[PDB]
This record gives C-alpha cells, sequence and structure tokens, in this order.
DNA sequence: AAAAAAAGAGTTGACACCCGGGCGAATCCCTGCTATAATGGGAGCTGTCACGGATGC
C-alpha cells in the first residue's frame, strides 16, 4: 500500500534521473578537487610511483 | 662347627614404534558480474457455546 500510494512509473524519467546522478557525480569531483587538502594528500601516495604497485591500475 | 649363588635389584646400551608437526597438493567457499522488453499476491475459515471482559456514542 506505502509503495503504491507514492510511487509511479516514468519511462524518460531514468534518462532525467542518469542525468541528474551525472551531474551530482561532477559537482562531487569539481568539489573534491582543492588545493593543499587533496593534492598533497594522494600526492604522498603518487610520490610512490615507479614500483608498479598501487601507482597503476590501483589508482 | 663354616661359606658362596638362583633370584632380586639396578642399570646399560639396542631397537620398534607411534602419533605430532611440518611440507606439500589438491581442492572448497565467497564474491561479483551477466545488458532486447519484463513493473501490486494466495490460502483461510464460515457445522460448539458460554463466559468474561475490552472498546464506541
Amino acid at each position: 500500500r506505502e509503495m503504491g500510494s507514492v510511487e509511479l512509473l516514468s519511462r524518460e524519467g531514468e534518462i532525467a534521473i542518469a542525468k541528474r546522478i551525472e551531474a551530482g557525480r561532477d559537482t562531487m569531483i569539481r568539489g573534491l578537487c582543492e588545493s593543499a587538502l587533496t593534492f598533497e594528500a594522494i600526492m604522498v601516495w603518487r610520490e610512490e610511483l615507479g614500483t608498479g604497485r598501487i601507482l597503476l591500475r590501483e589508482v
């Protein structure tokens, strides 16, 4: 009863939902790429590159 | 009238062996990934009363 009294169906609504999810992921990625918090934090792992353990195929 | 040894103890090397702990190897359990379109559910009484109590205007 609860699922039927509040839910519906949408053919093209799934496309809009996917576009909204993609926009949210894009905005989150744009907001997470900052300076002195994420660049220097992840750079300590990028400096470990050259051994092929987690620098390539992992990060 | 005397006087020493098969047992009885006591060990000393000499195997026979019997589960324990590793070294392997062979093999179980988990977990996730599959891209045409899938869009609200199946029994069950209903052939006992009667009492004793719990809601309602």
